[PDB]
């Protein structure tokens, strides 16, 4: 249930990072590999590739303007 921004040991987030160099926003297939592999669900995979995209943009949101 809405899970906050969740983090994990620097030797969990390097894999994570060396995956997201190669790319920004995987796919199901990708987010399972790395599920299955860190011991991890897919919903904190997605709230960590999503946390990271949002601080790389870190104002403005694609379906938010505000003005």
């Amino acid at each position: 249930g809405r899970r906050p921004r969740t983090a994990f040991t620097q030797n969990q987030i390097e894999v994570l990072e060396n995956v997201f160099r190669v790319n920004c926003y995987p796919g199901i297939d990708i987010l399972e590999d790395l599920a299955q592999k860190l011991n991890l669900e897919l919903d904190r995979i997605q709230i960590w590739f999503q946390n990271r995209r949002a601080k790389l943009k870190r104002s403005h949101r694609e379906s938010q303007f505000l003005m």
